[PDB]
């Protein structure tokens, strides 16, 4: 089966578990969007979507046209929303591929409308509101109320949805978040006033789903929690119980004994003290195991070990100070188990777990496990 | 043509320029191995090999079996070396695809042979000597020589080459490097003494190529210089002229004016002081524009601007203070031009230009320019 040295193992049961737990927090009538943007946060968008189809999620969310197109190429039938910007050049492909678009200007809706009209297709859109992330969206005002009314008028535009996103929900203070909600409420009340039916309204991310039950609306958007990681440590964790789905793994490729005072790797930034046992592992920075780390660690045979020297593009060196029966080809865990977590690496980096998950590079095959079985291998390099 | 928001643009003319100069440094006998591990350090391996084949390089190098196989699968016929570890699981595929394997043990060589025997195909190998980077390779001792002698005696092994790698060649002092060279010399002398023929002997990287003219053997391996970047700032730069080949480009997707005192993006880490023009660009950390950056910058319409806020997965915010005529849709350059360099980003990060080049995500399409013409677009996601 696995012919790569380094790979990412995704446990399907875990995803199933997480989602079901997610469901137990929701009333029968709240739609779930599974956010699988960025190759499903590194987990593999196509496979996750398949799973999400099996489990009857309502919506899928992507960041890019191609990302959605990818799923469609692989026979995904669920509804897809592109959470972000769609260049004019992609409008036509979006329509043809049934990618719901996000819009924050009437101008855009008009170009889209022109294209759909040409194709004799109604193009479906979701309107973003800027409630204070200040990233994309209509500003929450009367003009924008009018602009939206005009938008909804266009034929060849089906204004399915309206949504906003939250800056601060993962944090302890929800003041900004509720303030963000009112601004959305303002847009909602007004368009409703003007008789504009928007079928799906949604504002909640993972943190909001956990922390903020009064914010359901039509749909919620789950991202990180789907993969068994928390948004922050300040969310109400007891509310939702999670297993991480991913392990980053590798194999010992060389092991040897090194004399005292020998330097390792580029720059010779480490030297052995005494005779040391050194294992080389074929993962490096170009796999997404970043050189920036500083206190990089690995798990072998249940023991944590320090990565010594400079991390190379394709390789790392590890010191074996505990004594254990190891040999070339034994498995190594970079994160995903025990003490080695995406969270740990992230803290060391000063980034967030989301980035570390996303970091896994193209050449790392994604290997899928179900009921403790290898069920699927995906290469991004090979046919 | 380009339907993606964010792409990497590769100038072939630049690679050709870079190679030529490199070629200009060498005798009419010294082989070049084009080192294209990690998707050609991110520039797209297949396309880069194609060019390399066109300009007649001798050998190609990669980090993984699949990287080699990807090339083969794309019609590349040049000899390929996997500089790294090969798993047992991958031996059959290497033999079949004409991938030269690096070997640093007799035991692994026997295993290869046994496999080569059953396929009826001679398996071609290069032996790695550990001369002081302590990564992979034989220890340079007599016992090693003996084994190599033994190795060479195996039937479906063609021992084509021997090589080592340098830790500190990019440094001002070359004491370690020459020290490393001697160890190799030792191995090479002993083996000649034993009459083991060894067709290609090689040790030099880009740095050695530039500064260490005496270390050509049969072949030198060029990586970083091929892409028009320097291994370190301490090399003899003026001995080789380079143009960088890659540009990370995105497009403006939202512009707005922001009231004073208003927070942007995650955790509201930036607050607006007065009325500020803010552009939203569809690149983020999951494209490899890492969140880790303390001082992210972007260049638009000739001018550099600060990225403001925490970087998102797929999005950033840019503060436009100087006045220029900009329109949603206009191009944005993250790196590859002028003041915005990979080196800058690297310095900020605390890393090296090599990692930045590598960080480019799967979803960033690779766009190839020749003669000021777009000539090829590549999606890693579609088709």
């Amino acid at each position: 089966k696995i012919t790569v040295p380094t790979w990412a193992e995704i446990n399907l049961d875990n995803l199933r578990f997480n989602l079901n737990n997610i469901k137990n927090l929701l009333e029968e009538d709240i739609k779930i969007c599974g956010v699988i943007k960025a190759d499903a946060y590194g987990h593999g968008a196509v496979e996750v979507a398949k799973l999400l189809e099996k489990e009857k999620v309502d919506y899928l969310a992507v960041a890019r046209t191609a990302e959605g197109i990818e799923l469609r190429q692989n026979g995904i039938t669920l509804p897809i929303l592109n959470l972000g910007y769609t260049p004019d050049e992609a409008f036509e492909d979006s329509i043809k591929n049934k990618i719901t678009m996000t819009v924050y200007s009437l101008e855009t809706a008009q170009k889209i409308n022109e294209i759909a009209k040409s194709l004799g297709e109604k193009a479906c859109v979701h309107v973003k509101i800027d409630s204070g992330m200040t990233r994309i969206g209509f500003q929450p005002n009367e003009e924008s109320v009018q602009e939206i009314i005009e938008l909804n008028k266009l034929e060849y535009i089906d204004l399915e949805g309206m949504f906003t996103h939250f800056a601060t929900a993962d944090e302890v203070s929800k003041e900004y978040t509720y303030k963000q909600a009112n601004n959305y409420k303002f847009m909602s009340d007004k368009l409703d006033e003007a008789g504009v039916k928007i079928a799906i309204k949604h504002v909640s991310n993972s943190a909001a789903i956990m922390d903020c039950p009064d914010l359901r609306l039509n749909m919620v958007r789950a991202g990180i929690i789907l993969y068994g990681h928390y948004p922050s440590d300040d969310v109400f964790k007891d509310r939702l119980e999670l297993r991480p789905a991913m392990k980053l793994k590798s194999k010992i490729g060389h092991i040897k004994q090194v004399e005292p005072g020998v330097g390792i790797s580029y720059g010779l930034t480490y030297t052995t003290t005494g005779k040391e046992t050194i294992a080389t592992v074929p993962i490096g920075y170009a796999d997404g195991f970043t050189r920036i780390q500083k206190n990089p660690k690995v798990l072998i045979k249940g023991e944590v070990f320090d990565v010594v020297g400079r991390i190379c593009m394709d390789q790392i060196m590890v010191r074996i100070d505990k004594d254990i029966d190891i040999k070339v080809g034994d498995e190594v865990i970079l994160f995903g188990e025990g003490e080695v977590t995406a969270e740990r690496i992230a803290k060391d980096l000063g980034t967030i777990n989301y980035e570390v998950l996303c970091m896994i590079s193209r050449r790392v095959d994604r290997v899928y496990m179900e009921n403790n079985e290898l069920v699927q291998i995906n290469s991004y390099l090979l046919k």
